[PDB]
């Protein structure tokens, strides 16, 4: 599901504007996203809480698989 | 090197010991710790700057494994 860091990006702000804190997003995020992986998550729950670039962790997200 | 939750924030409170805040924990952490995957780095991170606790995420990366 995440092609490109705009996926990234657009899932991230989704989640984040039910609500959901990091650990909320940990918790929650996996059962609305099940395609997601678990560094998938990861990833997302880093940038919607410290807005670090897409494009870096979309690079990182590369790495891992 | 992470074989239980206690490896885990060992390495996340040595890193940003170094002053490492999370992009440059995410940058210069695999150079360190070769070891590591990418998804126990992402996870040092979160538990570095959000304090979540070490058990949750040990359990989020037996999963990913």
């Amino acid at each position: 599901m995440i092609k490109v860091p705009e996926d990234l990006e657009r899932i991230g702000r989704e989640l984040r504007a039910r609500g959901l804190d990091t650990k909320r997003l940990l918790e929650e995020g996996p059962k609305l996203y099940p395609e997601l992986s678990i560094p998938d998550l990861m990833a997302i729950a880093l940038y919607d809480h410290l807005n670090l670039d897409p494009e870096f962790l979309y690079r990182l997200l590369q790495q891992s698989r």
